[PDB]
């Protein structure tokens, strides 16, 4: 269901593994959903389809 990965802050890009490739998405422009820090944790979430790049840690 959800694939992790990392973010780019530069352009706020996550990078999320699936079936063995990485897949590069836009992150949302929404305050808290966008890359803030570059590297922290993102997943795309192919049940609801949606990208966050402020997953919870
Ligand atoms: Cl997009
Ligand atoms: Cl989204």
């Amino acid at each position: 269901s959800k694939y992790g990965g990392e973010c780019s802050k530069k352009d706020n890009t996550c990078t999320y593994r699936k079936d063995g490739k990485d897949h590069i998405v836009k992150c949302p422009s929404a305050d808290n959903k966008k890359c803030e820090k570059d590297k922290n944790k993102c997943e795309y979430d192919d049940h609801h389809k949606t990208v966050d790049c402020q997953t919870p840690v």
